[PDB]
């Protein structure tokens, strides 16, 4: 703004910019996961699709946060997007564990920003997160956990066979 | 879980299990109310329908709570369902008063769990209740109060005639 | 009633109330089974769906029994619903065995009530059970037995893999 | 009520009546703005439409607040509606500045009532405001600010020409 | 204007502004009536709907008057809207009597303005009122009188029963 | 691969990874441009849309490059995405100049990679670029140049008025 800004603290404004960076980094990590599973020597198309769709979801979250920054009169500021933590992601099990770790770290950042906004008596911020992010993250984390249990069930013995079956029979593919 | 659980206190987990029990008990009480009004010596079909639909609503609430328990990584635990407080429910007026008492007790339990979750800095829980339960209860309680006033208006004099008219002209029936 | 009651013994009236309780307890047991399989550390969606649909079927049976109680002029009386026998249900095999045990106990109660009604020369009761319950139970018990054999075939060796395949390829899921 | 009222403080009840008055006063101010721009010596049809639609929006907000007062068992009490602050509203720029001032004052009243309700542990009130008012106000204030910037851009030089172009090319008209 | 004003006296211009105020005050009185009948301790939905629709009709009349003020080149001037005469409105009979009193006072103001305009040889004003207001008021007053007679017929004896029947069987409701 | 890789040099593989980084950096720069023009103190919706659509186009280019990396048996490797060169982007003219600079730098990188691939006798790479990138860049650069000329024509005198008109009459908006 400063023509529209009202009840929007500098602390929240900066934390929103940080959360945009976290969501875009998550979207980048998922881009990397997706194309790893499209390698000809990995070749699990369902897994690739699963992570490519999450890359899109996380970019959308970032964009909603940026829209909101501007609705409140804050200034979007971008930082570098750190490269993902790995160049190769292992098995579907390794990948799904890394994804759940990533999601829990995003969820904690959401929770932290909600607490700041509730502290700052910023109910628009708090409801924004409640309405568009918190349940999306709980639903995604539950789906990931369900996947992890199924993958684990499958790859106790006959790990190859189990990885193929999960990709074929649980994950969406052509 | 414990693979997905995050920011979900044992206190909230137990209170959610208790609230499931309260909703299922309410659904049972409404089952009983419904079939009481289907007796050939009571025979108020609109009233029966009204309570049978509330039995379904309260079971749905319980099921949403149980879904949520699992989304958060808590463990659903069931207790006995206590039989309803009465075997015979009197007149439509008596029944509607009992229903409003029941609803207010469910609403207070919701309010209590919201307070616990807000105390515990559990905004997913608080929003879950706000989004799916609190306004449903306020709307139902208002409808019940509107009914009670109409029933009372009718059964001051000519109590039989008034009970019949309310069932015929206010409540949904075939 | 007592304006409509005809050829409807106190013994049958009480046994019908007991059978309503048994069906509602079975529906509760299936609720518990269903949500157990929705746990993130169990995560067998087909199995959850299978038991949640049986919860609905058993509640419907109870409701038909209650309708019938009132059609005959008897008085519905509700008792407590005892909590299910277990809080955690083990593997799909354990669960399906428990379900078959439960069904056989409901079937025996049906058979017992049919015998009482035939003894009491109550052909409406006997036909009611024949028409709406006995073949439903035989068909369900046969489906359960078919499932049990398939589960057993699968989990002799590679128990995880087999549990996943059964849920994926036999049970209805999204 | 007092048959339905639960967890609804006298402080909130009175503040809701005050907020109804503020919304209806805002709707009146917008009525005046609208018809000012319909004057033959002002004659900016888009601007008239813009303010007449806001008059309707603010009346709708008041009506939702009054519905809610009754849902909670409070008593609606009306006060006079003070005449708008001006009889003539100047240029589109003057008018849009006055509108943003008005909106910010409504938003602050919303924020104030949210704080009271959160203080009073009234989560239905707080969610009611979050769900139906706070983001509507943030979205409207942002649209007004976007308009103000465009109007300002236009009327630096050639103020007549710029006022006409904004009305023609930004605002909805026939 | 003063570019368009022709044959439009200052006396008529001021009386039109006064009549706008009277119509908006009537619309406010009807808002209050409407929400009174939506109270849970009043609870006559047809009556609420009846008065809420009249609130809309009276606002529309005010808006047509304001449009006309501007068509003729007069200047709309707004005054405060006085709060309604009562905070609680009694029975349907009391309310309908108050409404007929209100309508007759609006009708007299219309008649008075018609006389002024005919005196001033302002046939556009006179026809405007004839075409859009006078018969609308006569039709509404007749409907109110028909209602009053029916309410009176009903609440001679068994006043509660009669109030319920009128709302149910005469007034439009869901 | 290395099961599928054929005629695909390490030099091309690395240059493709670099070009992915350049396209994703361009997409990030356009994200920033887009949200700058959505600021309430900038407020040029057409310009925002124009840059947000380019953010999507550049991400799509990166994704096609990554698909191709894997089709050829190379290994995608991601680096950090450097933050954009500016935090605030000035006027539409400044922004469009920065965009043309950015595009020309991407085009040169395409040309450079084409030369490498033609040097390496890698006709699949060369045709891939010819078919999916080179004419897309020439068409975009021409559109940008057409825009720049129009913006310049407009903001010689009356820079505000001209910026508004270009956004309104050239760029796609709601
Ligand atoms: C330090 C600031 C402060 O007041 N405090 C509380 C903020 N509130 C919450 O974290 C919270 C969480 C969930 C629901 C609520 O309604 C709620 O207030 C701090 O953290
Ligand atoms: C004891 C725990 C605590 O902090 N305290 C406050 C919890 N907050 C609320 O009850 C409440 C109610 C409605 C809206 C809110 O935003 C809100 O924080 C306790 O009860
Ligand atoms: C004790 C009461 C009595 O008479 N006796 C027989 C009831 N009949 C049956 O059990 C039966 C079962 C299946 C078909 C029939 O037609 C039928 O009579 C007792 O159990
Ligand atoms: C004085 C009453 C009180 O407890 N205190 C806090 C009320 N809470 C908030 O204002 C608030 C704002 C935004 C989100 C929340 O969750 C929240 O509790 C007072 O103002
Ligand atoms: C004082 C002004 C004047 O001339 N006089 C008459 C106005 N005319 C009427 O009141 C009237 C009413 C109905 C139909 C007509 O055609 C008509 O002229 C005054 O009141
Ligand atoms: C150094 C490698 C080499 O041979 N040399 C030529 C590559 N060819 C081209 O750059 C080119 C450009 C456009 C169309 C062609 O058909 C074509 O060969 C080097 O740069």
């Amino acid at each position: 703004s400063s023509q529209i800004r009202q009840n929007y603290s500098t602390e929240v404004e900066a934390a929103v910019n940080r959360l945009v960076n976290l969501y875009l980094r998550a979207s980048y990590t998922y881009l990397s996961l997706g194309f790893y599973f499209d390698r000809d020597d990995v070749a699990l198309e369902g897994v690739c699709h699963f992570f490519r769709e999450l890359a899109e979801e996380k970019r959308e979250g970032a964009e909603r946060l940026l829209k909101m920054q501007n609705q409140r009169g804050g200034r979007a500021l971008f930082q570098d997007l750190q490269k993902p933590s790995q160049d190769e992601w292992g098995t579907t099990l390794d990948a799904m564990k890394a994804a759940i770790v990533l999601e829990k770290s995003l969820n904690q950042a959401l929770l932290d920003l909600h607490a700041l906004g509730s502290c700052q008596a910023d109910p628009h911020l708090a409801d924004f997160l409640e309405s568009h992010f918190l349940d999306e993250e709980v639903k995604l984390i539950k789906k990931m956990g369900d996947h992890l249990t199924n993958i684990q069930r499958l790859v106790g013995s006959q790990a190859g066979l189990g990885e193929y079956l999960f990709e074929r029979l649980t994950l969406k593919h052509d």
